[PDB]
């Protein structure tokens, strides 16, 4: 069912970095990783939390839809792309923390807690309300990411079908005549080790490949590798050209 | 509100072809074409019919969802990609006529008629084969009537369930990167003259939506690449994509 493929370590090594890639071939009901232990190591979700955050916000009417505008509170921050108005689409695309802090506040630790349980999301621990996924108690592994994503793909999370379709739309990262990628980036720097995340899936004509990957991210220089390494692995297994 | 930009004719000319591109800047409530007359000229919709077809099928339970498999009736056809099983996603991606003929048959001329009226879709004329009228029958739609229909689909304003619309928009997904998302549908009409290519859909940006309808003379199947290439060359020029 699960199989180690240590040959993928080469892809981490050649960029002088450590980390895990987990693939799941949906049709064959089989999974593949370069490191079974790290694949099961839990980390802070960072901006990958914006998936379940988005879903809970939508199901509760905190977000009416994906066109609804979230007004810049007018305070400049370090990320240029955060200093302007956003909708759920641009909120996810640009990982706009303040917008999701604001959703989290309206959602409320009571309901957020209930929902993460119902989702079976990582360790279901909200030790913090407006920061817990950045610097608090919540932890999720690569394989628990796949598990959550697989439920989102088949509209099996304990929220309305609409809420899921909207979040999957919002996850749209890349598409052409070969594949569709739906995914969410993450960068956790508050608690060591500093890691990059890329979780989502590859839609083909006739199969779906789910992916969760995290890698050591000591410096923000490496961030390009989250996508590049996952893709190098997807190329190798002839999932994309 | 509407503005002629004859400079775009260059893009048709340079490939020795005639045709129209219609843009609509949603935010500014303004439209742009290389030819106001042709922009209003109606043609057979061809595979662009798969949008309203998909919507009606979904709203009526002919299609349960986008994963549901449509089993190849086992008869080899000219188009390699048609000779295998399909779901609403691959059905749209590869313009699989037989699948949509089959939906049309189940939908039934009575309901298909009512729905195209409610949609205000082109000339609302289904007359011909229930299973062929959008290929060789009576239905006619212009570039501008395409935008109108598309604009309603974008805001989930067609008199069909929101779900049905979301699914068809998903299925329209053609292209996406960190700059833009294109949702669109191709068409090739060769049964009745004049032979034309279609590309209708829209470009999603961070803060705006550009709707596009384009058709061009398509005497030979050699030109088909130009449907996307000319639209893109125009989208480049107006600095909508890089
Ligand atoms: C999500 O991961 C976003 N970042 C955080 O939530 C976050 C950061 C951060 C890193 C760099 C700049 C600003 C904040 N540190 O800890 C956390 C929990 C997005 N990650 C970054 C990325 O490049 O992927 C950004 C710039 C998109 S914000
Ligand atoms: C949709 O328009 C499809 N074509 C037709 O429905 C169609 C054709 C046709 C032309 C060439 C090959 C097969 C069918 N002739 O009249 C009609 C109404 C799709 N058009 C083609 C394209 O290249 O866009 C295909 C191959 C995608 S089928
Ligand atoms: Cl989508």
């Amino acid at each position: 069912e699960w199989q180690e493929n240590k040959s993928w370590n080469a892809h981490f090594t050649e960029h002088k970095s450590q980390g895990v890639v987990v693939l799941w071939n949906e049709n064959k009901q089989q999974g593949f990783t370069n490191n079974l232990k790290r694949a099961n190591q839990a980390f802070l979700p960072a901006s990958t939390f914006k998936i379940p955050n988005s879903l809970i916000a939508l199901d509760l009417g905190v977000v009416k839809d994906e066109h609804q505008v979230f007004k810049w509170d007018g305070q400049t921050r370090d990320i240029a792309t955060w200093n302007r108005d956003h909708n759920l689409i641009t909120a996810m695309k640009y990982s706009v923390v303040p917008v999701y802090q604001e959703f989290a506040r309206q959602i409320g630790e009571a309901r957020m807690s209930k929902m993460l349980h119902a989702f079976d999301y990582g360790n279901e621990d909200i030790s913090g309300v407006d920061s817990f996924w950045l610097d608090g108690g919540i932890r999720i592994s690569a394989t628990e990411q796949i598990s959550f994503l697989r439920k989102l793909y088949h509209n099996k999370l304990h929220v309305s079908e609409r809420s899921q379709r909207i979040v999957k739309q919002a996850m749209l990262t890349e598409a052409n005549g070969d594949y569709i990628i739906r995914a969410k980036t993450g960068y956790s720097t508050r608690i060591e080790p500093k890691i990059g995340w890329w979780v989502g899936w590859v839609e083909l004509d006739d199969n779906v490949w789910f992916f969760a990957m995290n890698m050591d991210m000591p410096t923000s220089d490496g961030l390009g590798l989250r996508q590049a390494i996952t893709k190098e692995v997807l190329k190798q297994e002839k999932i994309i050209p």
